[PDB]
Order: C-alpha cells, then sequence, then structure tokens
C-alpha cells in the first residue's frame, strides 16, 4: 500500500551573477570577428532571432582580459576550479533565502545538488552543508549531465524522500554557470549555443502533507510526475566534456522531435490524472530557445504566447538549463493568472535521449 | 503523516568486469621500465607489492604500445569519454540483465534506474542504452549520480530505497560501472603512481523492492535496515576528484588514513546504538576495499582484527579498487559464502567519499 501523502514546495528562491550582458552587446563582440558582410548580418540575425535581451555571466565573455585563456587549449580543470569558485557563494545565498521564509535545520534530511556545467569533488553540496550549518548526517545526491530537465528528476527524488520520511524536508539546489565553459566557435552549433546559454541558481524546500489538509497561499503541490525516452532521437541533445570546457550539441531535427513527442506524452499523462488541456491554467514550457517554446506550444495546439512566463525568463536570463524552470515557477507563484483559489499547471523540459520530463502541479492562491 | 512501515530488500544482484586480467607483478614491470635510478625502481616494486593486489581487470590494455602514443598525447578527455561509453554499454547491460534474470520476468515493474559512475561523463549515456537494450519502460525514472566517489553505491541504494518505499508496487535498478583504465596516463609524482597501482575496472547491478516488515523472504535477499552519512571537518583534501584535459583524476591526502581512524568508530557506534546494536552484534564487516591502509585504519578504529573483513581483502586481492562497484562485489561474496549457521547474518557496509564523508548501511542477509 503506497503512502497517501503528497509533496509540497514550501520554499523557493532564485539568483544569478551580478554581471548583466545585453544581447545587442554580445552580438557586437561576435560580429567584430567576421569580415564578409553577408556573414556578419547572419550572426546579428541569429542573436536577434534568440528573443533574448540580457543574460547573467559569472565570467564576462565580452571581457578582453580572458580572450587569451578562452582560445588556449587544455583548460577544463581551471574552468571547473572557476565553476566551484563562483558557484559556492551564489548557491549558498539562494539556498539560505529558500529556507529563510520558514521555521529548525535538523528537519532538512536530504540535499539534492543539480548541475551540468560543473564537475569537481568535494563540490558545492559540501560547502552548502557547512556554511548553512545543515546536519552533518544529511543525505546528499549529486545529479549531473541530465540537461535542462534535471530539476524535474531532482524534484521527483526529493518527493520520494519526504514521502518515505514525512517528518523530514528535502532541499533541491540547481546551479548552472554556462559562462565558465565559453570558447571561440568553430561550427554553427557553437555560435547558436553561445547565443542562448546564461547563468542562474534556484533552490526549493519540499515537505510532505496529508492529502486534503489546508496549505498557505504560494505553496505548490506536486500532484504527478512523468518521463518519456523517445525513439530515434539520440542525436537530439548531446553533452560532452572537451579539453577546453563542457559542450552541448543540438540536432537540427530537435524541434521536429519536440513537435512529435510533447502532445502524446502530455495527453496520456493528463488522461491518467482525469484532465484535459482545457483544465490547465499554467504552461511552464522550458525556455530553452524560441524554437523549443514555439514547437512545444504548436504540438499542444495552444497559442505560442500562452506561456508568457517562459518567454519572460528567456528574454531576461536566456537558457539556464536545470534552473530555468524554478524561475518560471517563481513568476507563476508571484503573479497569479486569474481569480481561482488553486491554479493547475504542467511543467516539462527536454534532456539527452531525447527524454521528456515534467510535472502536473497546483499553486495554492 | 506517519512514515510507511515497509522495508527495502535487494532481491537481485550481479557483478561483471572486463575479460582482460592484468597481474600486479606484470603492471609493476611496465612502470619500473619507464624509470632510471635503481633506488626509484625498488620503491615502485615495493609500492605495487604493498597494495596487496594480485590482479585487476582493464577495459583498455595499458601495457600495449599502440595505446602508449595516445596516453602521452594531451587534450584527449572527449576521446576517453567516448572510450568509456564504448566499453561501458555492453558490460553495464549484461550485468543489469543478470541482476534481473534472478526474478520473475516483468520489466514493466522497474520504475527507477539509478546509474552511478565517477570515471565517465557523456549524454545521452549508458543509462539510456540500458533502458533500450533491456526493453525497460520508456516512462522509467532515471537518476545519474556522478563524482560521489567510492561510497556512491550507498547514496544510490538510499535513493532506490526512498523510491520503492514511496512506490511499493515498483522496483528500482541500481547500476554502478567504473572503468579507471580509460583515464590511465603516464605518472608525474608519487600520488600518480600510487593511484595507478590501486584502481581497476568493474560493474555491479542491484534490484531493490519493498516488503511489509516481518513478511517472509527467500534466502539470499539482503534487508537494508538503515543508511547513514557523516560529513567530517578539516578533511576537504582527504579525497579530491577533478577532470583534466587528459582524463579524470583522483588525489588522496597523506592524512586520509588519520581521518578514517578518527571518524569510523564514533559514526558506526552512534548508528548501531540508534538501531539497538553494539559492534559485538555484527556478523559481517563490509569495509570498502579501497586499499590496505583504508581496510587497516577502518578495522583499527572499530577495534576489530584487520583480517576479520575477509571478503574486503579478497575483493582487493582479485580486482583492486573499483570505487562504487567494490561493495557490490563484497556483498555478492557475503551472500555466496555464509560465515556461520545463523538464519540471518547482520552486517555493516561503509565507504569514503569526497568531503570527507562516511556513507554506509546496516543490512541483514537471509540464509
Ligand atoms: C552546457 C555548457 C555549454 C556552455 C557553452 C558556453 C555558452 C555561453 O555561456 O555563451
Ligand atoms: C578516478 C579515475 C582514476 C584514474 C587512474 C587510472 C588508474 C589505472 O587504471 O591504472
Amino acid at each position: 500500500a503506497p503512502p497517501t501523502t503528497v509533496a509540497v514546495i514550501e520554499g523557493m528562491a532564485t539568483g544569478a551573477p551580478q554581471r548583466v550582458v545585453a544581447q545587442a552587446d554580445a552580438a557586437a563582440r561576435v560580429s567584430e570577428l567576421f569580415v564578409d558582410p553577408q556573414q556578419r548580418e547572419r550572426i546579428s540575425r541569429i542573436y536577434d532571432k534568440t528573443r533574448i535581451d540580457t543574460r547573467r555571466m559569472a565570467v564576462d565573455p565580452l571581457d578582453d582580459e580572458f580572450d587569451e585563456f578562452r582560445r588556449e587549449p587544455a583548460t577544463i580543470r581551471d574552468r571547473m576550479n572557476l565553476f566551484y569558485q563562483h558557484a559556492v557563494p551564489l548557491a549558498v545565498d539562494v539556498a539560505a533565502r529558500a529556507l529563510d521564509g520558514l521555521p529548525a535545520p535538523d528537519e532538512i534530511g536530504q540535499l539534492v545538488f543539480v548541475t551540468s556545467t560543473g564537475f569537481i569533488a568535494p563540490g558545492v553540496d559540501v560547502e552548502i552543508v557547512k556554511q548553512l550549518g545543515l546536519p552533518r548526517s544529511i543525505s546528499r545526491v549529486v545529479v549531473n549531465f541530465m540537461g535542462c530537465a534535471a530539476a524535474m528528476n531532482a524534484i521527483r527524488t526529493a518527493t520520494n524522500y519526504v514521502r518515505a520520511h514525512p517528518s523530514m524536508k528535502a532541499l533541491v539546489v540547481c546551479i548552472e554557470l554556462s559562462s565558465v565553459n565559453a570558447v571561440f566557435a568553430d561550427d554553427i552549433n557553437d555560435v547558436v549555443i553561445h547565443s542562448l546559454f546564461g547563468d542562474g541558481c534556484g533552490a526549493l524546500v519540499i515537505g510532505a502533507s496529508q492529502v486534503q489538509q489546508p496549505l498557505p497561499a504560494g505553496n505548490v503541490v506536486i500532484r504527478s510526475s512523468f518521463s518519456q525516452l523517445l525513439d530515434d532521437s539520440e542525436d537530439g541533445i548531446v553533452l560532452g566534456v572537451n579539453h577546453d570546457g563542457i559542450t552541448c550539441e543540438l540536432s537540427e531535427n530537435l524541434p521536429s522531435y519536440i513537435y512529435r513527442s510533447v502532445d502524446p506524452v502530455v495527453a496520456e499523462m493528463l488522461r491518467d490524472n482525469g484532465l484535459s488541456k482545457a483544465d490547465i491554467d499554467l504552461w511552464a514550457i522550458h525556455p530553452g530557445g524560441p524554437k523549443i517554446i514555439e514547437q512545444s506550444a504548436r504540438s499542444l495546439g495552444i497559442p505560442v504566447g500562452r506561456a508568457v512566463q517562459s518567454w519572460d525568463v528567456l528574454a531576461q536570463f536566456g537558457n539556464m538549463l536545470s534552473v530555468s524552470l524554478i524561475f518560471v515557477l517563481e513568476m507563476m507563484v508571484a503573479q497569479a493568472e486569474s481569480d481561482k483559489p488553486i491554479s493547475t499547471g504542467v511543467a516539462f523540459a527536454f534532456a539527452p535521449g531525447v527524454t521528456v520530463e515534467g510535472m502536473l502541479f497546483d499553486i495554492i492562491r
């Protein structure tokens, strides 16, 4: 007999590096390194097509001082040291603020640490424990290279924890510093990647509640969680470690995989929870790029602009991989879409596989 | 709400490793050749002898000159990760298939896959090929636990136990694979040679389900009673993992044995007390076979004779240090050869991760 308890987000917080990089300025830095004017207009037409206004970088890519370093080979170890150095102070602040809204450090039983842009042990999860004075006996899980949908896998892990240990809470911390892996382009993909990815941190505090028990406004109930590895999509999203930093490779066919897959997956899931698409008030589509939001919406047969919080996060921060969906959730909690006392929502994102990960959730108003 | 009164059971287990055996004597010969001073070659042979390792398994033949060009060449990390994938998949899939072959054929009951490695980094990775080639459900929950060192199987089991305790109808599959051989480079200092003397290759897989407590279980099942974890202080240097241009690396402090001596007893003592036991109630000590000093200092801390941990010594001797995998090997041995007449054997497993952290389980083997 499964426990009849449910997982609740009781606490959230976001953060990002102080350094803003205007998309206009980034396109200038790149266009300078082209001669043929037919090629310079293609660069500017790429950066304009991103529908990104700003990003936050831990390391300024529009800074000449480290152009020597970013061209130099065999720097991966230095970049991982660089990741640790920025990640700790950012991670610890965001986590501290996710907890600051709430009553007892000895009740936090699990820390789930998510990144696909950092690889170093002992890592940030340890400094989080020490600097926040969490229990030395806390369960730690490090989820790596699960891409942009990694927060969904982390939440599912946290949900399993608190449902097996209802007295206890789980702390989920995601941090992505794409900027630490920035290099001078060889291929088209490289320039496209460098045009989209930014930096951010998000943190969640998850606890268990008895079903039907009353909950304060702003709590998010995780009702249901779904995964789907698709066929003939291995090329879709590819992550690798190079001598000069971690890399991401996105197939030209990725938008086609997204169009094909989203509706059947989301349709089956909703049917399984006795819902139709007309019962969803909130669509938290992963803001990975314009193409990902566009093709996700077209698959679902909803107007592209319906996912306004996704568009807003892309515009202000770009693609922050795992973190992006914590930002979308914070916005949805912060600005209610209607008068309803509960808002029902679907979140999903794409990981290597290709895999579709998502949640059905309720925000209490 | 009240916590579920269910317990996690290992219902399935299997090990594997590369076909290729490499005698410790032969490995020491190749390494001594690449050195000049006869006083230096004495130290190398006395290092390899001191490991108390007889054989290891390599996916990649390290005493093979075609590979020596490559392992001197810089900026090869991507190629080595491609090399990891290429060997890992066939090995991973076989070991997982054999962990499941022990049970009624129902792939649709596997709800979680936890994939553990600190020697490989590539997406989409082995976890995906495992799902496809075994025809596990496309809807299966996947978690990739990376760079949690040699105690990573303990973190994985804890994760799997939380899953099946929240989803009692469902089972979780834990797969650990380490190929140290794909990160082999020519030594610089001392740590380099010591690391290259200890680490080997292996794969282990576990199938975990939930039982109602006191409900009867077949012989060979392992009951996970408790999991425990302890981050220690002034021990950051103890165990360090990093990614280099020419492969993943490991750095072990000269003070690591001191951290192990000081940590193990208090941690294990408190844990046992909390489950209503003393050290005199333990029948099985599954100390992580990381090296002689780790087994020795663990035993000295606990105040048990060093040779008491027989299966740890045997796994080191035959396979060396396989990080996360090593303790699945120790568990298989303990299941395979009963230590006494008792119908249940109670045991403690623990290992060391970056932090430094002590991770472990209290467990019962059904006889
Ligand atoms: C997932 C790691 C890839 C990051 C590449 C650098 C992109 C940028 O920040 O411009
Ligand atoms: C954690 C990775 C360690 C790589 C060292 C290689 C040891 C060997 O295979 O001889």
